[PDB]
């Protein structure tokens, strides 16, 4: 179908070549998560966070929960969090639809990650933060990868690993997105 087949054709001329996410997203119907901007950025994060089937992953910023689909189809289970209830109902809503069911959601605060689940491979986050959540990092497990958007008014996409005990940072390239907001919930 035209437009799957558009939108993977775009990737591939961005440079997104992993056959695994461009499946993965080829999968999805992007226009069903708008129920009630660049699929690259997904495509480019997702690429990143290097996922495998036995990948455990905590993601920051459910929304409209495709980020979370892309990542569902990638991994064995994903663990998500979104601060706005409405924003958590639907998405979870969505995913069911979808017949998507490795995918726990919470309402709460991504700052504080979600330690009860235990340290995870990969952590996406898809909310600005002006330095990275230390709370996010001592949840990274081993050989773990995280992917998150750091700055303000600039901002910097940035994978960092945990290897060899030691955490090493990549700033990947410009971004913007909404800020991650800490404190209450709505
Ligand atoms: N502190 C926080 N903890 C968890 N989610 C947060 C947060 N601050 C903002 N957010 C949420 O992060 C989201 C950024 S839009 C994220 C895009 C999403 N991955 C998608 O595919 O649609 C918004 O829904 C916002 O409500
Ligand atoms: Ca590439």
């Amino acid at each position: 179908n035209p437009k799957a087949d558009r939108l993977i054709q775009f990737l591939t001329e961005q440079g997104i070549t992993s056959p695994q996410v461009l499946a993965a997203i080829h999968a999805l119907p992007r226009e069903f998560f708008v129920a009630p901007s660049q699929p690259y950025i997904v495509a480019k994060m997702t690429e990143l966070l290097a996922l495998t089937p036995e990948t455990k992953v905590l993601e920051i910023g459910t929304g409209s929960g495709y980020q979370t689909a892309v990542l569902a189809k990638l991994v064995n289970h994903v663990f998500t969090v979104e601060r706005i209830k409405t924003l958590q109902w639907d998405a979870k809503r969505r995913l069911k639809q979808l017949d998507i069911y490795n995918v726990s959601t919470k309402h709460g605060d991504g700052w504080q990650g979600w330690p009860a689940r235990g340290p995870f491979d990969a952590i996406l986050v898809t909310a600005a933060a002006a330095k990275v959540p230390q709370s996010l990092l001592d949840q990274l497990a081993e050989g773990g990868r995280m992917v998150i958007p750091v700055g303000e008014d600039e901002q910097y996409l940035y994978k960092i690993v945990r290897q060899g005990g030691q955490f090493i940072s990549e700033r990947v390239e410009a971004v913007r997105f909404v800020p991650l907001v800490a404190g209450d919930l709505a």
